[PDB]
C-alpha cells in the first residue's frame, strides 16, 4: 500500500555488527559474563548494484506529452543539489506518471 | 542561417507536372502551336520515409535536466490537435534545445 513491488522472496535482509573486545578481565576467574568492552566502531564502503527492466513507449498520440522538467527561470540554487552549506536537498516529490496510456 | 543542415548534395528536386492534352485540333493543318486543351488535373499520395542517426545523451548531471512538457492544467482544446472546425495546428514553435552539456 505504501507504494512499490510485493515479493514473496525480497531481498534478504543484511545485518551487521561489530564483534565485541573484551577489555582486560579479572585475573581470578569468575563466571559472570564479561561486560567490559574496548570502546569502538566501524566504517567501510558498500556497493549496491540493481538491473532494471525498462517497458518501452509505444503510444500513437499525435500530441506532445506531459513531461517531469527542471524550472526554467533563476533561481536562488539549484533544484536537487546542494547548499552553500554543503546540505543536499530534495526539494519535491517526484512521482513516475508523466507518459499517458489508453485504457 | 535560417538553420538547419547544409549539403553539397541536398535531396534533389522532385519535379511534377500534368502531361498536355490537347482538345480537338483544326481539320486543316495550321503551324501554330496547339493552345486549346482539356481541362484536367491530378491527384495521388507521397511517401517520404528519412533514416535519422541519434547521438545519445552521456550526461554525469545530477539534477533533473530541462525538458519540453505539456501544460498541465485544464484548455478549451488540446494543443497540436485539431478544432471544432477540424483545423490542425500548432500553438508555437518547439526547438531542440533542451538538455544541457559541459562546454
Ligand atoms: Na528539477
Ligand atoms: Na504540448
Amino acid at each position: 500500500l505504501m507504494g512499490g513491488f510485493g515479493l514473496k522472496h525480497p531481498p534478504p535482509q543484511i545485518l551487521i555488527k561489530n564483534t565485541p573486545v573484551p577489555a582486560d578481565p579479572p585475573t581470578t576467574f569468575n563466571q559472570s559474563k564479561l561486560n567490559s568492552f574496548i570502546t569502538q566502531y566501524s566504517t567501510g564502503q558498500v556497493s549496491v548494484e540493481i538491473e532494471w527492466e525498462l517497458q518501452k513507449e509505444n503510444s500513437k498520440r499525435w500530441n506532445p506529452e506531459i513531461q517531469y522538467t527542471s524550472n526554467y527561470y533563476k533561481s536562488t540554487s539549484v533544484d536537487f543539489a546542494v547548499n552553500t552549506e554543503g546540505v543536499y536537498s530534495e526539494p519535491r516529490p517526484i512521482g513516475t506518471r508523466y507518459l499517458t496510456r489508453n485504457l
